[PDB]
């Protein structure tokens, strides 16, 4: 798994939505494939509620794309 050595951001992280976003993109990259929203909950260690609001913003920023109803994917890859 590898990523399990990371916790729920124990310290006073100066931008929780940024850290959460970095998690979502990273999970999508490790798979190299569409990751489900329900799976993004357990991986990124954040509630579906919080994920949704961030994910639509990341969609506008082309960071993520929606492949299936409640299944997300990496927006191609890192924008080179």
């Amino acid at each position: 798994m590898g990523h399990h050595h990371h916790h729920h951001s124990h310290m006073a992280d100066p931008g929780r939505e940024g850290h959460l976003e970095q998690r979502i993109l990273q999970v999508l990259t490790e798979a190299g494939s569409p990751v489900k929203l329900a799976q993004l909950v357990k991986e990124c260690q954040a509630p579906k509620r919080e994920l949704n609001q961030v994910l639509y913003r990341m969609k506008k920023e082309l960071k993520v794309s929606l492949t299936s109803p409640a299944t997300w994917c990496l927006g191609g890859t890192d924008p080179e």
